[PDB]
């Protein structure tokens, strides 16, 4: 099994099982991980038998991810707990006070990485940090809250939840997308505020969960032209200047999907300190990328996407999920998804 | 005098609160029939009254003046407008208290949301969303009435009601059905592996129950359906044609995808394919380079019926009619009705 460095590339792949030529591209050193989709998955021995096959090729193993949210952001359903969506832990904390709310979220947390960790996943692009300033469709329910501090500190204990089913947290979309408008046209609108009036609100649970050991962050495609005129995912500002000097967040930087040539796209984001780009549904734009592709000097790559690798080993996993308090956290957890 | 000149089959937009005089320009072109506003649009409601006004009087007959207010957490216009409940809040009463309760809640949403914009000198919402709420898509989420077809078609009849004592018709979206894909990534084309016979059963209902009730205009799914064309429904041929227009009957205007292809990142070619699939006006968005390019030398479809489909969607209410409803007792317990059911 060849020894091959984790690329700075995520890629994605077809449908249930990989191909030869699937197989082929996942051994390019450009290439350190995949997400996976809803159309990878058919049930849940195909999934184990997936990730499997997509470890098997090499070594350090390709970093799995997925987008486990909850509600309408939840890819793998048959054999999982039906997750709720975020803003119904943000309804209990309105109806039933933070303790409560808090721990909800955490029994989410558990459940959701716990059953992804038993079928060979690293990790769930999760929470949103996003503020439901009442704006943005395309994140809607998938925030907790309008309020800053409620995010915080349900973000807080889902990632406590995310850590005792193996796996580390991936705060989105930083510095905030809540406030911007986005629906049914393609453009992305400016999010005209000060740099201030962010501090006070939509940059807090960055701060909080960078400062409490999140791992990863993926920016928002959105312009704040208060403090840059790029995008926050192609802006030294926002990347370097903000995220790593004043905040002091030292994990991750994964970019957005950069489908939206490639090269050029993937070279800004390098540029701007995201450590890895995603190019998802386009494997001829991961062909183009990585034929010829310099990877960029990165002393703490390495280090970044090992960090994010599974905590939980199979037998540890398949042990856990036999307890009473794991099948109660799971019924408590569909309960909250269903009415 | 004022210049006569038919109008023409593109919606652009505008840059802020005033025209500017190369925005004058641009909208006397005969390639242009309407504009589209946006949040970006609007400072205060005396604004709002000059900009749709001085839009009007450039040319007759008046430009159509359209936008995006469904509710929650689409709804440009927020200063000295009622608040809006997202669609689901009309679901939800549905379930609770009943069909009937929920109808009459509809027909208030519909009423208070198309009077005030009417007021303003706006034409049209883009409204309302029929897609159903199958738990799939995020980016729909709160903005579907329901899962069910049956109380989509029957929420959406009654704001639609609504709508016209506002002085307003409606606008389904996005056929033939957005509701089954999954959409949290903002630009991704989704794909939708479902049968015709399967989006008959369900998606497709509401489109055919609200274009029989005479519903205006149709703005198209950003999706591709492959086992139906391998195009995203608006520049689908099979889509707009075959199933819209001849099967389902569908007489009134087919509003694009705004959509610039990977060879743009140019538009006379995405405006013509939209034009040969079935779409009557095209929308060309954030823009106004593009509008210029598409405009010079723009050859206008022969398109007989298209002067028809504008003026049905015209505002039926008067300015000054509109002002003194909204003084009424009854109008103003909508408003506070409405209000609740946002909070």
């Amino acid at each position: 099994v060849p020894h091959i460095p984790r690329g700075p590339v995520m890629a994605d792949i077809a449908a249930f099982r990989l191909t030869e030529e699937e197989k082929q591209r996942l051994l390019d050193p450009a290439i350190g991980g995949i997400i996976l989709f809803r159309r990878n998955f058919q049930n849940i021995e195909q999934l184990k038998t997936l990730t499997a096959e997509i470890k098997a090729l090499r070594t350090p193993e390709l970093i799995i991810a997925v987008d486990h949210e909850g509600g309408r952001v939840q890819r793998f359903i048959e054999g999982f707990t039906r997750l709720p969506a975020m803003n119904v832990l943000g309804q209990i904390w309105d109806k039933d006070g933070a303790s409560a709310a808090e721990t909800a979220a955490g029994q989410v947390g558990r459940v959701l990485a716990t059953e992804l960790s038993a079928c060979g996943i690293d990790l769930s692009f999760t929470p949103v940090l996003d503020l439901d300033w009442g704006n943005c469709a395309v994140i809607g329910n998938r925030s907790f809250h309008r309020n800053p501090e409620a995010v915080a500190r349900l973000a807080l204990a889902l990632q406590k939840g995310l850590a005792k089913g193996g796996m580390k947290s991936c705060g989105k979309h930083f510095p905030g997308h809540g406030f911007v408008e986005g629906d049914s046209h393609l453009v992305l609108p400016e999010d005209g505020r000060s740099l201030d009036e962010l501090e006070a609100a939509d940059l807090a649970p960055f701060r909080i969960m960078s400062r409490e050991g999140m791992a990863a962050v993926m920016p928002a495609h959105v312009v704040y032209p208060q403090v840059d005129t790029k995008p926050a995912g192609f802006s030294e500002i926002w990347l370097k200047q903000i995220l790593r000097r004043d905040i002091g967040f030292k994990g991750v930087i994964f970019s957005d999907d950069l489908t939206m040539g490639i090269k050029e796209r993937a070279r800004i984001s390098f540029e701007a300190g995201c450590d890895i780009v995603l190019v998802c549904n386009r494997p001829d734009l991961v062909d183009e990328l990585r034929d010829g592709f310099t990877i960029p000097d990165n002393q703490d790559l390495a280090g970044r996407w090992q960090y994010m690798e599974n905590s939980l080993g199979h037998e540890a996993v398949q042990a856990v999920m036999q307890t009473m308090g794991f099948q109660a956290a799971q019924a408590f957890v569909a309960g909250l998804a269903s009415p």
